[PDB]
């Protein structure tokens, strides 16, 4: 059965206080993955759920507040000296997860201590994001590397990647490396990099996840009687920003290319995420529902990472068509919030169906349902568990 196997995947991937994204990988912890995985652990051990995140912050956060998309522990970690880490970040879904753990932990004493310990660290991460990636206080942050979107080869990044002057067991990169070399040359000065990076994009997914996190960080601040001053500012500006990404003519949310100074006219699953942030009004959400329905007419399993009718659509190629469980989850949550129960139910049904038939894989072919990528993929198992709690 799904749940028992899911728990087996997590234990197997467990390395003390953190969980590796998939089987066969080195003992490295990932920011985005660990957040989703924590939700999974709530169905097994709450202390272990909390430890996943404590480990991420304690061993991965620097004095500037940034949370690296990867912490190179190179070893197992005991429950709550400094390992190496990446120099970039990834989707900040963590605050949304921490709010859940805090509100649902049966042990109230533990919840208060863990939430109070993590709050300032969460504040620091959000602060870094805006100070470093939104210096002009627009309300929107930019990613300087396609990897930061957590959707590596999304077709939306194609053009942007083009201008760049030159995790998986199963065996572009030239340009991904160039950016890192540039960041190195600039000795990672936030001010300089934001100004010089040849790749600067306002990712709709990254920002929607961040706006939802801001909203949840605020709730956490009030419940713990912390000062919400800074969070309030991010929320108000963020509300204006995310909604600006809506393209009336195309009837969809697009990411923006600030280098070119234009919207990236490519419809991907990330464009549905503002539903998760809760910014659109009902009319806009229904246009999104209609679009998701359109996609369902060309794919068997719901929510391909890219419009099935898009010329960039490829059924089994990472983020260029395949179905992802974490995205199905966030989008379903959002549709439910706007009253599209049936659409939300379909997303969950397809997600559970895929994992039941193929097991816990990284992504799935939307036309055949074939599993792809890593095996025993952690947040597919974690979300299977959290999904059916």
């Amino acid at each position: 059965p799904l749940r028992t196997k899911a728990v087996e995947v997590l234990q197997r991937n467990s390395r003390g206080a953190f969980t590796v994204p998939a089987h066969g990988l080195y003992p490295y912890q990932w920011l985005w993955d660990s957040a989703f995985i924590a939700l999974g652990w709530t169905q097994v051990d709450w202390e272990r759920a909390w430890q996943e995140l404590l480990c991420l912050f304690d061993y991965g956060q620097g004095p500037d507040g940034m949370l690296p998309h990867i912490v190179f522990h190179e070893q197992s970690r005991d429950y709550f000296a400094q390992p190496a880490t990446s120099g970039i970040t990834q989707p900040p879904v963590v605050a949304t997860v921490v709010r859940y753990l805090y509100e649902k932990d049966p042990d109230r004493d533990r919840a208060r201590e863990r939430a109070r310990y993590l709050f300032p660290k969460l504040l620091a991460f959000h602060r870094w994001l805006y100070h470093a990636r939104d210096p002009y206080r627009t309300g929107l942050v930019v990613i300087v590397h396609p990897w930061e979107s957590g959707m590596d080869n999304s077709p939306a990044w194609d053009k942007p990647l083009s201008r760049v002057p030159v995790k998986h067991v199963n065996p572009d990169y030239d340009r991904y490396l160039s950016l890192l070399y540039l960041f190195r040359r600039l000795e990672y000065d936030p001010r300089e990099i934001y100004r010089q990076s040849p790749f600067k994009v306002v990712d709709v997914g990254f920002n929607a996840i961040l706006q939802r996190a801001n909203r949840d960080l605020y709730a956490l601040a009030v419940l713990l009687q912390e000062d919400p001053y800074e969070i309030e500012e991010w929320i108000v500006r963020g509300e204006v920003g995310l909604e600006a990404l809506w393209d009336r003519e195309a009837g969809f949310y697009f990411s923006w290319d600030l280098v070119a100074g234009e919207p990236i006219a490519v419809k991907t699953s990330a464009g549905f995420l503002p539903l998760f942030a809760g910014t659109p009004h009902q009319g806009r959400a229904s246009l999104l529902a209609q679009e998701a329905e359109r996609w369902g007419e060309k794919a068997r399993y719901l929510l391909p990472s890219v419009d099935p009718t898009s010329p960039f659509f490829e059924p089994g190629r990472y983020w260029r068509g395949p179905v992802w469980i974490n995205v199905n989850w966030m989008v379903a949550e959002g549709f439910r919030d706007y009253g599209f129960a049936a659409l939300a139910a379909r997303l969950k049904a397809d997600a559970l169906a895929l994992m039941e038939r193929e097991g816990f894989r990284e992504y799935y072919d939307p036309l055949t349902g074939q599993g792809r990528g890593g095996e025993g993929f952690s947040w597919s198992a974690a979300l299977a568990l959290f999904w059916t709690r």
